[PDB]
């Protein structure tokens, strides 16, 4: 697949600096969602302010498992198939935690922010429109995991 590739070079650059990049696409999910920040939970306490689960350890490993993630779907894209299971266990897990599926299209927004903001004039619509397929077909996957 051609689209495939796009895929793959788009990520090269977001890949090799995963927090800084995950650190965006976070930073841009509690803007526009601030609901979601209570759902980040460590020592029970709750992050005030976005900015605070930015100082957080656990926090930022939670980014950089997030960010392998993706990379695995990269890595994956031409069958993702190939994934499947693993995801669909993924979606379990986020059920558990109480996330809604209203919430994937927020997440969406902020992983394909962040990949504009990094490649600017090289995320072109063919990109874009190749990374919605992509994170639509993780979230359906996913999706199993409420059941599906
Ligand atoms: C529906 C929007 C989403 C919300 C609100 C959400 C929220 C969460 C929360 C609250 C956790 C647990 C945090 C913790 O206790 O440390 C989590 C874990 C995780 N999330 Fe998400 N998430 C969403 C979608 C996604 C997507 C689309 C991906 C990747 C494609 C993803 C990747 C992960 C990974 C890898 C973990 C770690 C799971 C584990 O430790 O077993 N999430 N998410």
């Amino acid at each position: 697949r051609p689209e495939s590739e796009l895929i793959r070079q788009s990520w090269r650059v977001v890949s090799r600096s995963p927090l800084e990049h995950g650190t965006v696409l976070f930073a841009r999910l509690f803007a526009l969602e601030p609901s979601l920040l209570p759902l980040f939970q460590y020592n029970g306490r709750q992050f005030s302010s976005p900015e605070d689960s930015l100082s957080s350890p656990e926090f930022l490993d939670h980014i950089r498992k997030v960010m392998l993630v993706i990379d695995a779907a990269v890595t994956n894209v031409e069958d993702l198939s190939s994934l499947e299971e693993y995801l669909t266990s993924l979606g379990r897990k986020h059920r558990a935690v109480g996330v809604r599926l209203s919430s994937f299209s927020t997440v969406g927004e902020s992983l394909l922010y962040m990949l504009e903001k990094s490649l600017g004039p090289d995320f072109t619509p063919a990109t874009r429109t190749a990374w919605s397929r992509l994170y639509g077909a993780v979230v359906q996957a996913m999706s199993r995991g409420w059941d599906g």
